[PDB]
């Protein structure tokens, strides 16, 4: 299991336009187009990060490029953020995939919002930091998921994903 394997499990894959869990306009593995209400502003976009006419449909090889491009702005995203990049650097390399993960999903404004977990998660204090990370809105909306990752960091292994 690797973060690309993982975040393949949790985001899934779609080749049309659809809705996110948010009501957002998202396309393949988890890629976010646009939050407007507006079809047509998701088209456009999707266009343009495609360098195609797409009508709004992708093949398999160009949602695996977006995903390529994806995890890459999340890891480089939290190594350039000084809230994030202390936690990373002192977790375990399974720990880490976790971060990503939650960054991917919720971008880094909204993940440097977990001071308190972050602080548990340098200090090593899985236990409380697991039941930190669950009094959220994050939790409420998405609990399959997020109970997933927060297994992740409490046990430091893929079973969750198993
Ligand atoms: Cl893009």
């Amino acid at each position: 299991m690797n973060i690309f394997e993982m975040l393949r499990i949790d985001e899934g894959l779609r080749l049309k336009i659809y809705k996110d869990t948010e009501g957002y306009y998202t396309i393949g593995i988890g890629h976010l187009l646009t939050k407007s209400p507006s079809l047509n502003a998701a088209k456009s976009e999707l266009d343009k990060a495609i360098g195609r006419n797409t009508n709004g449909v992708i093949t398999k090889d160009e949602a695996e490029k977006l995903f390529n491009q994806d995890v890459d702005a999340a890891v480089r995203g939290i190594l350039r953020n000084a809230k994030l990049k202390p936690t990373y650097d002192s977790l375990d390399a399974v720990r880490r995939a976790a971060l990503i993960n939650m960054v991917f999903q919720m971008g880094e404004t909204g993940v440097a919002g977990f001071t308190n977990s972050l602080r548990m998660l340098q200090q090593k204090r899985w236990d409380e930091a697991a039941v930190n990370l669950a009094k959220s809105r994050w939790y409420n909306q998405t609990p399959n998921r997020a109970k997933r990752v927060i297994t992740t960091f409490r046990t430091g292994t893929w079973d969750a994903y198993k």
